[PDB]
């Protein structure tokens, strides 16, 4: 298995990087050699969509393509100051931040290997090298996949990727697999493709495996009015919005069940890198034990290659940067490498050129995992302030709510019997705009349990984020949602 | 009419731009009083497609536009605290408005600087705090305010509920109302010759397109009345094509420009046929003074312009497809589409549930240039500049095309607008094009095939003229006619 300190010499024994305009590359120039010790992954030419299966591809002197002349771009230098990586704080960067210049001529000069000239004009649709290598690295190096040609393809962002696979394997007429709550935007993309939403049961851990087994184990194509489902939406860690985060056994589980139905995994990992310590009343050894103590994706386990991994930078570095990657077998990849050459073509090539003079020249790995290190310890104090203040404010004879491990959400039920319903408007969605007004009216914004249903009334729950607002404001919030649900349940 | 001077008192009289995180706006807040007197956009209801008409609200974006009442604390969407992005400064040195030149912009440039607590500080309406976090599918208000502006200056559209949004870029654009108008089994029109990557976009989405001749100035009003005409006794098994995709400027790749003429030609031609027109304008500052063998200013420079798609609908019936990507850098992977609110809400929606937005890093580059250092004039300044340059290598080309190409079999036109040379060969002379390829690339000069770009008759080669140099173009242009003087004898 490749390791950080493996990475200098993987570079030194595979092929220079190209540093011209828009140059052919693969993560194929990237992995080490010992992935293609591995078996070949499974086809899925039986699943994938018409208009997916329709999508094709487009020394001397050339007049031949439309590429502009560099002259004509008026940018000179990019620089950005970023964190040394011993101080990851806003006070540290300007105190002992360093400066990264991006400069036209930098490959000429010796000093770059990504050109500004190359960033500011036009890419290929799996990204530049310079900031593939890094993605596929990482990925090689967190989680190391069991199958020989899995490859990477950058994005731009999370909810491109899943518009993209959902276009690849879905056609009108169909359902996917999501879970009980799910996100909203992911439901919110799905639907208006005409793909329906078959929802699977879960605990405070997550997904099912029996509920899974069962829907699939049970459907019939009549009552539904579509064919059994080969697409599974999941939220491995720090499940949206639940915050449920599945452990090393229920993931084993629940890919046992795929590998039976023949299901895709895609799984949506933004909070990955986000796994804290459980919750309690009131530091890793090295990088090898950093990445040790992250429990295993679905693509760790994916023997099969039936796992599609959505991975970004939005809740890592930069919501902004609209810059994210697919990790997939060859043959889907290359399938949503082409969606993307006729939509958004590749992320922004300034959005790239930061993000690998950060990730690549200025930090790198090391420097990369001490600042998910540092985040990790972040999310951690913020984490105990939301589960504190819930509990030394919240009225717990009508809120109940499990500490969460992984993740950015807290989920809190509400107990909507327990109020006035024997009379008037006796609706459970009418207590829940009315505890959500409540909310803003005193201070606080939360989200609505019943955006995240994939579709029954029973208890009502309400999203609470410890990332969105300031630490020493999680405290003040609460309360003031407290007061809310006090207000909201009385006389 | 608003102008250039009229910008600064729009600004005065007009709402504070919301400098929170992820805002909702609209050009409605940026548009001068003037475009609200004009008539509305005839309604499009009956040409939405399933899938767009299905899309909705996203709930979690639409929750954001709650964190602009002040005092109220967020535990909603989950937007980061800056503090966890590593960007404390982000700098770009760009040119002066008297030199352009990178050698120029090296000498004299201006370094902006986005900081931190800009907007606390009062130094600039946009934050990096904002431009690094989300933000609404239309754009960051500061960008689209300028982009607002600049259409109203340029095109100054003739109806009332006209607007712009934010893009990924120009085929994200075409990738999205393509989806939002066309189902499986569809016709499109496209010119007899057109952009491959635009033909690719629609082909695998099951839309058929329905091919219409042109000429040196383009696309023919007569050719489409007929292809549209002919429909109501032969349909190909299809409904009658409403959607036509036109480039209008330096069209790929032909180099043909419409005239004002031609484009109310084609304009009527769509009223009758009620056709939505799709204008990919990403040449229209490519435009270049005419060919032999000083835009005096701004309010002279924008005079000589054609007018555009958008100057004329007056039914509302337009997108316009803009792009920064050869104006300023196609990497920035940032446009934006003008039309009516209608189908512009519609483009927004498939945004939430795809790209979302430009890159904020690229947002906040592009407005720290365009509004906070240029303006509107220094902007025009450099599209004055680009004018210039692009001039002069059309000239190269042309001249060299002039002193080296036999008239005898090669036949072409010079280039009004882009960046295509889009030159003639009559194969009937020579003792059948896959022979001209290879041979000229065997005299190691490559062009591109005609063949490539169709959506019978004379065999052509586009040959740009962007990027080589003066010199380059010259031993190019003579590799060729070499190439074809021995294919030909
Ligand atoms: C926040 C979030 C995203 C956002 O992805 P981008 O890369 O920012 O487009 C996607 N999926 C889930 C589950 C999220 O929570
Ligand atoms: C170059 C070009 C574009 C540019 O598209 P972006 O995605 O905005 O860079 C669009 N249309 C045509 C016809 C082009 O030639």
């Amino acid at each position: 298995p490749l390791t950080i300190d493996g990475i200098a010499d993987l570079r030194a024994k595979s092929a220079p990087i190209p540093t011209g305009v828009a140059p052919g590359t693969s993560s194929d120039m990237f992995k080490s050699p010992s992935c293609y010790t591995k078996p070949k992954a499974k086809r899925w030419d039986h699943y994938l969509s018409e208009e997916s299966k329709s999508r094709q591809q487009s020394g001397l002197i050339s007049l031949g393509g439309g590429l502009p002349s560099p002259e004509y771009f008026p940018f000179e230098e990019i620089s950005v100051k970023v964190p040394t990586p011993p101080g990851f704080s806003p006070h540290e960067t300007q105190e002992s931040g360093a400066v990264l210049t991006a400069k036209k001529g930098d490959v000429q000069a010796g000093r770059s290997l990504y050109d500004l000239e190359v960033a500011l004009n036009y890419g290929q649709s799996t990204g530049s090298p310079q900031l593939l290598r890094f993605v596929t690295e990482h990925t090689e190096l967190i989680h190391n996949p069991p199958y020989a040609d899995w490859q990477c393809c950058l994005n731009a962002g999370s909810t491109y990727g899943w518009d993209t696979v959902l276009r690849m394997l879905c056609t009108r007429g169909d359902y996917i697999l999501m879970e009980e709550y799910t996100f909203s935007s992911a439901k919110e993309t799905a639907l208006p493709l005409g793909v329906k939403v078959a929802s699977v049961k879960m605990d405070a851990e997550g997904l099912l495996p029996e509920s899974l087994d069962e829907v699939l184990s049970n459907w019939d194509e009549a009552s539904r009015g579509s064919r059994k489902p080969f697409v599974l939406y999941t939220i491995p860690t720090g499940q949206n919005p639940t915050g449920a985060t599945q452990q090393l056994e229920r993931r084993k589980a629940v890919y046992k069940v795929a590998q039976k139905h023949d299901l895709i995994i895609v799984e949506d990992e933004p909070y990955y890198f986000l796994q804290m310590q459980p919750y309690t009343g009131p530091p890793p050894a090295s990088h090898d034990e950093f990445i040790k103590s992250l429990i295993p994706s679905y693509l760790s386990l994916d023997v099969d290659g039936r796992v599609l991994r959505l991975e970004s930078f939005s809740k890592v570095l930069s919501p902004g940067s609209r810059t994210g990657w697919i990790v997939g077998p060859e043959q889907l990849v290359e399938r949503f490498m082409r969606n993307c050459e006729t939509g958004a073509q590749h992320p922004s090539g300034i959005s790239q050129i930061v993000l690998f003079k950060l990730l690549d020249e200025h930090w790198g790995h090391s420097g990369y995992l001490d600042w998910l290190i540092n985040l990790r310890m972040q999310y951690t104090g913020r984490r105990d302030a939301i589960v504190n203040a819930c509990e030394k404010y919240l009225p717990k004879e009508i809120a109940k709510w499990n500490p969460p491990a992984a993740g950015m959400f807290h989920w809190i039920e509400i107990d909507w019997q327990k109020h006035p319903a024997v009379a008037s408007g006796k609706s459970r969605e009418a207590i829940e705009e009315a505890v959500f007004h409540a909310a803003v009216n005193n201070g606080v914004l939360v989200s609505r349990g019943s955006w995240f249903t994939a579709a029954n009334e029973g208890n009502l729950f309400f999203r609470a984020t410890f990332a969105a607002a300031s630490s020493e404001n999680i405290a003040e919030a609460i309360a003031r949602f407290a007061t809310a649900l006090r207000t909201e349940f009385s006389l």
